[PDB]
């Protein structure tokens, strides 16, 4: 049932990627619209498709999307601010709801790309079974606003596995949060220490895009990124290849080979979310260069909270049993008054362990919804 | 999408600007053989894959990403030639991809010499298996204690849903289900038509399609038909996936003497494995009539009825304009009593209905063998 649809085509398209897309028409259900295209690429355009040709409503419309009704979706709305048709981009306003789920409300494009000093947006959602054969993605102008309209690029539904269990409550002990049923909203995946990996080369036909790292480091020193041997073999073992693609398991970044300098610091990222939901920090570790339990053993923090220290820090050998062998942990978090997620890590010295680094292959970040909810207020520029 | 060229450390390229890479990453069990061939056949199109081999001792397991809802052309290249200390008519060995027997007992050197090539290529086509790893098992014989396992190439790309029903060849009305069959690709045939490579396919699929002619049985090669100068293929709604515009552009029909196309069967012959059931896909454009009536024509599959009587085969009745393509699917099962190890398909003008003319054509012609419990193995030509 995947499908790739770019608003506002009418012919099939592909990208730089070699993704191929088809126009949305048939699945248009109600309302009005006509198509629309940009007046101006932007020079950080990866590509026109999806992102030169738009759909635009000035009234409500619903697309009607078949899929089975057991399964999880992902689903992604591609947008690209830009002025459509004779209209003003900031007077753009609106709610997406995907069946029971309200994904997006009062979402300004124009604002939220402007923050991010970003010409295009991709929201990227993981739906909960529906169980309905239909999936009914509303897009709404706002009532509020005299002259709001909605827009759409491109929008993205692709059947998934339950990829979610539960995950440890950070700060607390023997408390988890159970993502199965969530509908979740991908915030931030990366491929620690690593270059970007495209979504041609993702694992499960997922076509998720992994990002290099570094943006989002704030502690002084970026570490020392790693990469595996020639021709060296990731041994998933019973873990599914479709949580993460081998090459986000053949890097890690690290602290470094100074153990004393490392233990004076915390290795930092720090992200941009939104106030009033708990977060999921799914954290991917392989082991391709220590071979031995008690050899790397560090601390992680979350948000200034305990994630694996104390008596039960962070050892990759130690959880997976051998080198090679890749494996995640999911933590949960709940934000409230700041907007950022931190996390850190630094050598632990419990156990006196052979080094003293700390390393991480890669990072994913998915918000929980709440009472069916997902959206968060639009940033400030 | 990807293709592996078995037995190489370094990307390399075919004859048809197909990119390949190395097998190594995908392959789980350690302790197999990589091999260049000593003798390169001026037959081949290309050095790629086929000059490298890699060749398993003991059972041996690719794990290749997948989506695990969708359909998967796979595709096995073979190249049995000389390999220095190794002795390739002794390779005997079973193919598995996800619970579906490929080959069994299978010999390329054998299979190669009784087709007068020195290639092989099987393609499949592979339902979806709700699995996110397509594991790709190759098992010497464990009859013949010197036997070996090899491969030359490996293919693995995503296809369509291009298959739904087929109509019971000799009984009227009846109907057979192959939406989530395991298929082999037996012939894939450009009627009339030059030999459409790989890079010109459609759907990504990098299908090549054969000229027909060598597979003509009747006597007469009957009259092959070219559509005008940029003729427009109206897809419609059928998928472009289905066949490239080419093929509908050309056709093979019986002639423009309606008296002798009455007297005789085109005929075409294909050789292949008893005991199975086969899909006949036939791909149909009329681009010279227009209206309906004006070409009406029987078809037969292994000298039985597939549209004859007061239901006969009209494009222009299926189609209801000139320039739009179309195919039907026939199913017959073949045994001792059913043809043997032959498929054959006949098709002549007719009488019902009274039509302006009397002939008979086809566009395109596909051949696809259903598996039978999970299995799709038959058994080794006979030299
Ligand atoms: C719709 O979104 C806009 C933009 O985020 C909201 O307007 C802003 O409100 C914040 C906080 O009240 C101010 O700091 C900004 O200066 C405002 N910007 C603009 C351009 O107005 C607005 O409140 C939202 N509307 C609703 C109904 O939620
Ligand atoms: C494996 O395949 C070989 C080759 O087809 C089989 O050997 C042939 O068997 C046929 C039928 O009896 C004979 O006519 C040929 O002379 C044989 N050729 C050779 C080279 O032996 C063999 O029987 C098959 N083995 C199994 C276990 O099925
Ligand atoms: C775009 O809309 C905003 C709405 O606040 C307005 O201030 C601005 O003048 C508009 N720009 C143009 C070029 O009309
Ligand atoms: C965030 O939570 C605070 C505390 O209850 C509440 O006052 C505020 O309205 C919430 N904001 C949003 C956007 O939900
Ligand atoms: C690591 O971060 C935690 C939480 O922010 C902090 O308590 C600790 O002192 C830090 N350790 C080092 C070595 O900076
Ligand atoms: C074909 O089927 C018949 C009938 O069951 C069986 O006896 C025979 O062994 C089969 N032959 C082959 C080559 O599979
Ligand atoms: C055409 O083929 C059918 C099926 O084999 C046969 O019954 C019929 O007699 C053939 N017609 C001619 C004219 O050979």
């Amino acid at each position: 049932q995947d499908l790739a649809l770019s608003c506002g085509t009418s012919e099939a398209s592909a990208d730089q990627d070699k993704k191929k897309w088809e126009p949305d028409t048939k699945f248009l259900k109600t309302g009005n619209s006509i198509h629309a295209t940009a007046t101006y690429q932007d020079p950080s355009l990866l590509s026109t498709v999806p992102y030169m040709t738009a759909r635009i409503f000035t009234a409500p419309a619903t697309y009607e999307i078949p899929i089975k009704g057991d399964k999880r979706h992902l689903l992604r709305l591609y947008f690209y601010p830009s002025t459509y048709t004779g209209l003003n981009i900031s007077n753009s306003y609106f709610t997406v709801e995907a069946n029971d789920v309200t994904l997006l409300s009062n979402f300004s494009a124009a604002i939220t790309c402007q923050a991010l000093t970003q010409a295009y947006l991709v929201k990227e959602y993981s739906l909960a079974p529906t169980d309905k054969d239909v999936l009914s993605i509303k897009f709404t102008p706002s009532d509020k606003y005299r002259d709001a309209f909605a827009f759409i690029n491109g929008i993205e539904v692709i059947q998934m596995p339950e990829l979610f269990d539960t995950a440890a409550l950070v700060g607390f002990t023997d408390q988890t949060m159970d993502a199965k049923t969530a509908n979740l909203q991908s915030m931030f995946r990366l491929n620690v220490g690593g270059q970007d990996i495209p979504g041609s080369q993702d694992s499960g036909g997922l076509t998720r895009t992994w990002y290099n790292d570094a943006p989002y480091i704030f502690s002084a020193g970026l570490g020392v990124t790693l990469q595996a041997s020639n021709n060296f073999r990731i041994n998933y073992q019973n873990m599914p290849v479709s949580i993460a693609p081998a090459d986000i398991y053949k890097t890690a970044r690290s602290q470094g080979p100074n153990g004393d300098i490392n233990l004076k610091s915390n290795l930092t990222w720090m992200f941009q979310i939104d106030k009033n939901f708990t977060y999921i920090l799914r954290l991917h570790f392989c082991e391709f260069q220590l071979s031995k339990i008690n050899q790397k053993v560090f601390n992680i923090y979350i948000n200034n909270r305990t994630a694996q220290a104390d008596t039960t820090p962070a050892d990759i050998i130690g959880w997976t049993g051998e080198k090679g062998i890749p494996m995640y942990k999911d933590y949960a978090i709940y934000v409230d008054a700041g907007e950022e997620i931190t996390l850190q890590m630094t050598p632990s010295t419990f156990g006196q362990p052979e080094y003293y680094d700390s390393s991480l292959n890669g990072l994913e970040i998915f918000k929980m919804d709440t009472m069916k909810n997902l959206a968060g207020p639009n940033p400030e520029p």
